[PDB]
């Protein structure tokens, strides 16, 4: 066969398996053929279910109609986004906390804005992130060659700052014990132990920043989710527009997860070590590899954005809240120590002195429910096992009963 | 004020100015600042005017009527795209070329697949572009670290292979004199000469890839304006599955420049020098950086790829067409040289003794019309302006008659 004289990416290269999600769905592939008549219930990928309010695809007919006639046709967006969204999002999510709308970049979702940021960044910066964690900030990291090679011994990255978050510790990082880096990926709540930090750990973490010189990158993708009284953006710590910008999305709170639309905020104060507004390259960023979201995603998302869409939105989250319940109170019931689920779409239960790939394995073995295995987030993910809340009411009742009958002689 | 520690990415630093087409933005805006009422036509940006096709938009309409209900909710996609839009794509482009349906890449359009391909090549590639080019592929170059500084002198950065394409080589470049590269960008029809490679001479690309173990970025954003009879893909060239690649997208060919919907093709045969497959690498950039062209879009796609669909397309396209023939002639009429117009919705006018940008300030001011300066192109486009085709009729014409009486006289 031929083959060109072009060198594979090195960083390619370095990857250590194919993304955990199709890596999952392969495994469930995998299982029907064992099982063809069995009855699967996804609570692995964090996709949404249940279909997206009225009033908000509604609005994303009237855009598509619009553009068939003379008057509502519209071409290229300015790559920031349409000036009403960002007024919009600057308003709802960041009204008194210095946010302005040429702060506000509207993204076709947040993994999407994750990586073109690490471009953004480039090869030179090293990056913090919890351990565990959403897997695409690693991920995106060894891809821009900001890593050295995979160490099976701990199973990490090399030159990549893996934040260990424990039962032990609250699942917030002991600041004290993290070394220096240049960015500092930071999910609130967390993807996967559904922790949110307090008013205190944020204000610690600002702090941490600060005295580092690093750039945190906050992503509060499920900060509606939050029912505890902790802040939801990290613009609600003074100094944060110094350190910090935020990215989040319509995802999880519309179910947007198709649609693609999200935002990054990059404050005029944070500023590169000699001076440069990072939102200055960001901006370049935007305008060179991307052509914007798409007019209807966006029309859609200007329509959450009212009284009609937040209130359909907070319809939509509470009942993945009630689901989250169900599980919880599943998991509880059956004597396992079960975290996050109080702040976010998931729960994070612990199965310690296993493999959390074998316990995916085994509960879809055993029951047809897929799960995501902890060290998937990285070894500090090493057993537990996420289950995502997402899903009609009475597939997840099904699967908690399932739950129920497998691990009924596990504790008194 | 307080600065981070974090140093600024040295590739951002290199880039010589802003993105081509937000300065135009800008300095339209300036001038709209200047002269408040001024009726000004925009003829820059290649953004498209037309109504989308009632067909196309109903299917997307349709789709978003169809997500608020239990049946036809529908969250994240496969990020390569929906099975059937790919083999829409694979059969209605591609058909008896050997292009599968797992060839076929979904992306929400041409621009982001061009950067996610350079994400996917990497810092140690270098590159080939024609000159003049489409500024993506020199700009998204330098971003990720695969050239030297901006040279003032030459007006090129360093470590980039600029093939001179000119009116006396017919845009194509003499192959002899192109030094070898790992990455060669090539646009047909080209943006914004409008040069249509022929058969013979992507043949020759072909031969000159495979000779120097090269990998083609072939993009046909403006393919389906082919009035000549040259190929409209790389892959009519037999031997281009083992050396290229294919960007598209349906902005020029539907109106979808704010839709955003394009693909990418990567054959099973194309492999790097250690026999990994390209399209392995693109799969797992695709997988981890991107999740998925707007699920909307992609049902606007699907329905553009039907008999209806086509039809309406053809229709956009022949009256953009017929906009680029009255630009061509105001041009040639006034004894301007003007090139293109033939294959792609634009004209290349060379203006001689004049900076692009000169005449780009000249002609906004005194005319109220935006076009493009040839020099945003590369080095290779100074002295020449491209001008858009894409507008209502009523604007070209328009635009025409203030080109006359400005430039009769002269
Ligand atoms: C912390 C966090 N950040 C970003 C994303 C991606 O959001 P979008 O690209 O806007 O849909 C997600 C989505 N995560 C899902 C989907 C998986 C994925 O996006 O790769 C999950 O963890 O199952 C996330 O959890
Ligand atoms: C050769 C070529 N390749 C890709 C694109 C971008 O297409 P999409 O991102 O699918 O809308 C374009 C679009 N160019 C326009 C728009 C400018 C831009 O995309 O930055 C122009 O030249 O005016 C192109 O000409």
């Amino acid at each position: 066969e031929y083959k060109t004289k072009v060198s594979r990416n090195s960083n390619m290269s370095k990857l250590q398996a194919g993304y955990l999600f199709p890596e999952i769905a392969r495994r469930r592939s995998a299982h029907l053929l064992k099982y063809p008549d069995a009855q699967v219930i996804s609570l692995g990928i964090g996709d949404t279910t249940e279909p997206i309010p009225e009033v908000i695809t509604s609005a994303m007919a009237k855009k598509a109609h619009e553009l068939s006639t003379i008057e509502g046709y519209s071409g290229y967006g300015a790559e920031q986004g349409a000036k009403p969204l960002r007024a919009a999002i600057a308003k709802t999510f960041y009204g008194g906390l210095g946010i302005g709308d040429d702060d506000v970049f509207v993204s076709d979702g947040a993994k999407c804005d994750i990586s073109r940021l690490q471009v953004m960044f480039g090869s030179n910066v090293t990056i913090a992130v919890q351990d565990p964690s959403y897997p695409a900030y690693v991920d995106s990291s060894v891809i821009m060659g900001q890593t050295g090679q995979f160490n099976t011994d701990v199973q990490k990255y090399g030159n990549i700052e893996y934040m260990r978050c424990t039962p032990e510790n609250g699942f917030f990082p002991d600041l004290s014990t993290v070394g220096r880096t240049d960015i500092i990926f930071f999910c609130s709540p967390n993807n996967p132990t559904g922790a949110a930090a307090t008013r205190e750990q944020l204000t610690q973490l600002v702090e941490f920043a600060k005295k580092n010189g690093s750039i945190i990158v906050y992503d509060s993708a499920y900060a509606m989710y939050m029912s505890d009284d902790n802040p939801r953006s990290i613009f609600e710590i003074p100094g944060a527009e110094e350190v910090a910008m935020e990215t989040a999305s319509f995802s999880n709170y519309a179910g947007f997860t198709g649609v693609r639309l999200g935002w990054t905020v990059i404050p005029k104060k944070l500023l590169y070590s000699d001076g440069f507004p990072v939102a200055k390259d960001f901006n370049r960023i935007i305008c060179t590899c991307f052509n914007g979201a798409s007019n209807i995603s966006q029309a859609g998302a200007l329509a959450c954005l009212t009284p009609e869409g937040l209130e359909a939105m907070h319809k939509v989250i509470g009942f993945y809240k009630e689901n989250t319940n169900i599980i919880i109170d599943t998991f509880t019931s059956l004597g396992y120590d079960v975290y996050g689920g109080k702040n976010a779409p998931y729960v994070w239960v612990h199965f310690p002195n296993q493999s959390s790939w074998d316990v995916f394995a085994e509960i879809l073995e055993k029951t047809h429910v897929v799960t995501t295995p902890g060290s998937g987030f990285g070894p500090g993910g090493e057993g537990f096992v996420r289950v995502s809340a997402f899903g009609h009411r009475e597939n997840i009742l099904e699967a908690c009963r399932r739950f129920k009958q497998l691990y009924k002689h596990h504790h008194h």
